[PDB]
């Protein structure tokens, strides 16, 4: 029950509760409800991305 999601170009996190990301890292969706963060897990890390950077692949 894993939604993967692609990062489409790098991130570098701007608060303690964002990741940081590079292009072409495979992540799980957590929550989607913000249209402009989601809510990721990449490796143990729980946190938040801006959804313009993810692509759904589900």
């Amino acid at each position: 029950g894993k939604e993967l999601l692609l990062v489409l170009y790098d991130y570098q996190e701007k608060s303690p509760r964002e990741l940081t990301v590079k292009k072409g890292d495979i992540l799980t969706l957590l929550n989607s409800t913000n249209k402009d963060w989601w809510k990721v897990e990449w490796n143990d890390r729980q946190g938040f991305l801006p959804a313009a950077y993810l692509k759904k692949l589900d």
